């Protein structure tokens, strides 16, 4: 992710101690996710926030394999979450522990986990009787609308996400979707969705051609990625470009205008908005506000 002012150096942002929470008032539980150098662990926080709440939270932290560069990355994430401010459809910051030990970033806990796994498990549950309630089209529209609203919020704050994907969306109480980024708490090195391109491990099947070829990241490239996310939703969590190897031919195909076919559960106008997100000319793609407008109408019927 990057925020525009040229981009802002997140290392230079301020940490405001309004967020500080005593680490001794966390009681940790199970690990929710881990990468090479970082992890997210559930905890109970005692006396968190204005209301001195006692609640289940998620805590992002470094593993013993981390060094100073990963400390700095986690601090950058903390500062950017504080800078962007709060929204219903993002993963919100609740606190941090920066004094007296390793940096802990306390966020909302989202009881249904990531959207991709949720859709995959739900599909299996829905096939189970032949082989709570089932998903309906309206649910898929609500998830889509919710992520779009989170993205419109981020875009309104000059934030470019750069890893929009169902795997970075969580579902909380009421199955409300929230966009975030697992970041260091994701094991990208062993994840088939991140491909070696140069020095970096990149989610190439989600990426706009201008991001792949010219390393340009804009809000318009996030819209491309959102189109791919829509395809994930309306396929109930198929892998994009299924069965296709990422090589120079895939790279050329997408630059030449190849698009995935309509997923099984997309109405025609949802497939059309996917296609619109995949316009080769970035300025021809919809904005997140246009997507929100459209999806709010579709979801409220
Ligand atoms: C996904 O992103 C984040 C996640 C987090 C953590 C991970 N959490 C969870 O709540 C959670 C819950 C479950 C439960 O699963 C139970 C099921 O398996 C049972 O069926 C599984 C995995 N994770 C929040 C923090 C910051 C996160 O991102 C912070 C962030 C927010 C905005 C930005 C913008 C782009 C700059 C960057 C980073
Ligand atoms: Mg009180
Ligand atoms: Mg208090």
């Amino acid at each position: 992710w990057k925020i525009i002012e040229t981009f802002i150096d997140p290392t230079q942002l301020p940490y405001n101690e309004k967020w500080e929470f005593p680490r001794n008032n966390l009681q940790f539980g199970k690990t929710l996710g881990a990468g090479a150098f970082g992890k997210v662990v559930e905890a109970t926080a005692f006396g968190l926030g204005k209301e001195d709440a006692v609640l289940k939270v998620a805590v992002k932290m470094l593993k013993s394999t981390a060094h100073a560069d990963e400390k700095e990355a986690l601090m950058s994430e903390l500062k950017i979450m504080s800078h962007l401010g709060q929204h219903e459809n993002i993963v919100n910051l609740l606190g941090a522990c920066t004094h007296g030990g390793p940096v802990l970033v306390i966020t909302e806990y989202c009881c249904y986990g990531d959207l991709l796994n949720f859709l995959r498990r739900k599909a299996e549950a829905m096939l189970g009787p032949s082989l709570g309630r089932p998903l309906e089209l309206r649910d898929l529209l609500h998830f889509s609308s919710q992520v779009a609203q989170g993205m419109a919020f981020l875009a309104s704050k000059n934030c470019i996400h750069r890893d929009v994907a169902a795997r970075n969306v969580l579902l909380t109480n009421g199955h409300v979707a929230k966009i975030g980024d697992f970041g260091l708490a994701r094991d990208i090195m062993n994840d088939s969705n991140y491909i070696v391109k140069g020095n970096a491990r990149l989610p190439v099947k989600w990426m706009a051609p201008e991001s792949i070829f010219d390393c340009v990241y804009t809000v318009q490239s996030d819209v491309w990625s959102y189109g791919i996310l829509l395809w994930e939703i309306f396929s109930l969590g198929l892998n994009p470009y299924p069965g296709i190897l990422v090589n120079s031919k895939f790279y050329k195909l997408v630059k030449d205008g190849y698009q995935m076919a309509q997923p099984a559960f997309a109405p025609k106008n949802i497939y059309s908005i996917m296609q619109a997100c995949w316009a080769l000319e970035p300025t021809h793609r919809p904005t997140f506000q246009q997507i929100c407008s459209f999806l709010q109408e579709q979801a409220q019927e």
